[PDB]
């Protein structure tokens, strides 16, 4: 029973802003790793002598790649929240981080206002691109911001179109969820889900966790805190020593066919393309037989044995997932590979939807990996 | 040759990139290079220090280095750093001043420290003090243009460096670089920093006046092997040196290109222009067919129909030394900055059975591609028309 309480339309994940040293290497990099080729650039090429920016796109997933370069004449930036101090200050806290997270709003100014006084603290008070754009930012958590951005249309001013016959797409499709690592969890979920009026949602290894979601459900943001006490520590704490304060985990990708495009990104890995992480043991899938066998036929279920993607059951569906390693140097940021099958409705109108959050975020397999990593330690 | 070495410049041991993010750009370079993750050393193999990655295609050797957010004082001998000569804070500011460029040269000389010492009494600036990384390997850095170093590698025989976690991935494919050129650096001023290169590492020079250049001297070693040319740019020349905006985009003097050599430079380049969509390297517009209509007249006797057909659809640059030919391509700057950039080449000739018998090669056989500064600018007038 959502509240559909969010304070402005927050439509969908419009942008990630990544901010490195060399944008070039990081979008070259993703573009193979990921299958999303270069869709956009504000760099010299296009006049822009403030900044070098490059956005591979996938259909509506669109990764964005920010690095500097200038002067008081600079003011070419195509994007005008973007400084230059704070861009190498922050490429050298965290290595390749995601700096902003975009939404789609209905207005920049409404946004951004009707947050100022529901207790977001301010970092780009909105700005006019001209002819329909309009750009703001808040804080959201740490130094990763929550970007406001409203409307064929190119991706933002000073933007031109890039052109490729590649085409290498492989099947991945759109932004699910954007997870965020933070010391102390209950302040900054309330202060998020404050200025938002985003609510919670309802569908130990050392997490704990809470999701913010608009009322449609699919600006999905969770949150993340360690426990601590563990004798081995949380991977969120060591996320916080590595990142050097609270940052964005992990970004989910959802696909349609995961098992297809897995085949095509781990097809990349060798040639510097995106590691994955070790498959679980093979007592594991033995479990997703028992568990997802009546919704997954062996055929499906056997593409995910080789290619080690997880499986995990809410009650209205299935959720297909696999994690990468930590993309960057540092074992800090990395990418979710998702494919959600369950949980469809044609209740909006007639227009079919599927209920985000659907199959839940893979909650349940940090019980049913480490058994079955038990069950296989002692069968050696 | 005046053979005036003061130590054995044997070969080419590796090129050091320092950047913010080392596995962003060593994926990148590997699957626009065709060079597989040969080595690495970082958390995963106790370096808490810095995260390197070694790329690897035959001699050619690539080390991306980038430091952790991490902040110990100087009090702090028990280090556990796999490059002993890595700083944390010279490496930030490395990343913030120039971006995706390459550090350190690092040659392999026959003992580190008798290199370090015999640049150093010949004026040689010192950037590390000789050490002994374990094992046979010794390490010492000294200075040759800028924050870019000439660092010193001595193994007499083992991994690629001590401390590093060879990494072999199974289907790793390779295109076909095999050997480090040259590696070029673009100086403020040619003629001090030339005579502080040469006095220092006993080099000697090595040898079409075009208008759309520079100036430049090449220097190498003994055999050759080793080439470190150096550039300069022409002041009141009209349109914009394309040195002089490396130096105002880099921040002073750095390391403009590093060419690679090849056994196949067409087969290596149809590979590497595959990838090219998919973030690999962009390479520069390709010449006018005018060009390719005059490399016939120019170098039809040496090479093959279809080898200078090969060249126009990979877009190719052809020139002619005495000796032998240089086929050669240039990338688009493989950074945000039209800096650094990559040059893929492939000599022909100039081999003989000297001494004991080997085939050997002749450095510089073909050159270095000076002709094709006059070539390429009458051909695009002739296509302008
Ligand atoms: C624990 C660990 C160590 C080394 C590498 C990987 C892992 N690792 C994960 O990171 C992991 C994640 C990150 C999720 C996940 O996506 C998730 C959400 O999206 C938000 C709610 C909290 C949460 O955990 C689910 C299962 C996971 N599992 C099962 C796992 O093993
Ligand atoms: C200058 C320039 C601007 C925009 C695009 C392309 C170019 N460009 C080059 O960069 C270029 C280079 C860099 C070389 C080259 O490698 C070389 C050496 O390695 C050592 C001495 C200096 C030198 O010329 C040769 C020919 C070149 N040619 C023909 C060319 O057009
Ligand atoms: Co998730
Ligand atoms: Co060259």
């Amino acid at each position: 029973a959502n509240p559909r309480s969010d304070r402005f339309q927050a439509l969908a994940f419009h942008h990630v802003e990544l901010w490195c040293a060399d944008a070039a290497s990081a979008a070259g990099r993703f573009a193979f790793a990921l299958g999303a080729p270069l869709a956009a650039r504000s760099d010299l090429s296009t006049g822009n002598s403030a900044h070098a920016s490059l956005l591979l796109r996938s259909a509506s997933v669109a990764f964005l790649f920010t690095a500097p370069y200038g002067a008081d004449a600079a003011t070419t930036a195509s994007i005008p929240s973007f400084s230059p101090g704070a861009a190498r200050r922050f490429a050298a806290d965290h290595g390749l981080a995601v700096h902003a997270v975009a939404l789609r709003v209905a207005d920049a100014a409404d946004a951004f206002r009707a947050s100022v006084a529901a207790g977001a603290r301010p970092a780009f008070q909105p700005a006019d691109l001209g002819g329909g754009f309009g750009l703001a930012e808040v804080e959201l958590y740490g130094d990763v911001v929550l970007r406001f951005v409203s409307h064929d249309a190119p991706f933002l001013p000073g933007f031109e179109g890039v052109s490729n016959p590649g085409a290498v797409d492989y099947g991945l499709r759109r932004f699910d969820h954007v997870v965020g690592n933070v010391p102390e969890l209950a302040p900054v979920a309330a202060y998020i889900s404050g200025f938002t009026g985003f609510h919670e949602f309802a569908e130990e290894s050392g997490l704990n966790s809470v999701v913010l979601a608009n009322n449609a459900e699919t600006v999905l943001l969770p949150l993340n805190e360690p426990v601590h006490g563990t004798k081995r520590r949380s991977q969120i704490q060591t996320y916080l020593d590595h990142h050097g304060g609270p940052g964005v985990q992990h970004i989910a990708l959802a696909s349609d066919d995961v098992l297809g495009t897995l085949r095509e990104m781990r097809a990349r890995s060798a040639m510097g393309g995106f590691e994955f992480l070790a498959p679980p043991p093979p007592n594991y899938y033995d479990g997703v037989r028992r568990r997802a066998g009546d919704v997954l036929s062996e055929e499906q279920i056997n593409e995910c044995q080789e290619l080690g993607v997880l499986v995990d059951r809410d009650d209205q569906g299935v959720l297909l997932q696999i994690f990468t390693k930590p993309v960057g140097d540092r074992p800090t940021f990395f990418l979710e590979m998702i494919q959600r099958i369950g949980c469809m409705e044609k209740d909006e109108s007639g227009q079919e939807y599927q209920k985000g959050g659907c199959g839940g975020f893979g909650k349940g397999n940090f019980s049913e990996l480490f058994k079955s990593i038990e069950e296989y330690e002692k069968s050696l």
